């Protein structure tokens, strides 16, 4: 019944050639953290979650709507 | 080289418990899509990058900042 949010900020490295008509090939991510990040940093966003104490439940499934926004940097 | 902008928009669903305290535990993503799926969607998203025409090169390295904002449904 309570709504919960997802606020998670990072950084990411991409190598990547630049083509002849401005477009990129050969892309790849340049992970310097331990793989599988964004499930890692879902479930210890989910640590500052808080529901009404006294009512413990097992099992519950929600499904998180996100969006990602990135801007290289400058 | 020109700055870029990136928007993934996406969904995800996760189990957990409540505690009496009503903190989350036992916590488990329920993966639909296949493993790497934020690696796959950055990468899908760059399609739409463009640079100067005529100025091709290799091994570029760019750093991208992002943020997730996510809501339960
Ligand atoms: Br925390
Ligand atoms: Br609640
Ligand atoms: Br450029
Ligand atoms: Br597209």
């Amino acid at each position: 019944a309570r709504a919960q949010a997802l606020r998670i900020e990072g950084q990411v490295k991409v190598k990547f050639d630049v083509t002849p008509d401005g477009r990129v090939d050969n892309v790849q991510i340049l992970s310097a953290k331990p793989a599988n990040m964004f499930e890692r940093e879902v479930k210890n966003a989910m640590r500052r979650w808080r529901y009404e104490p006294g009512k413990p439940g097992s099992g519950i499934v929600v499904n998180i709507l996100f969006k990602i926004n990135g801007t290289t940097e400058i």
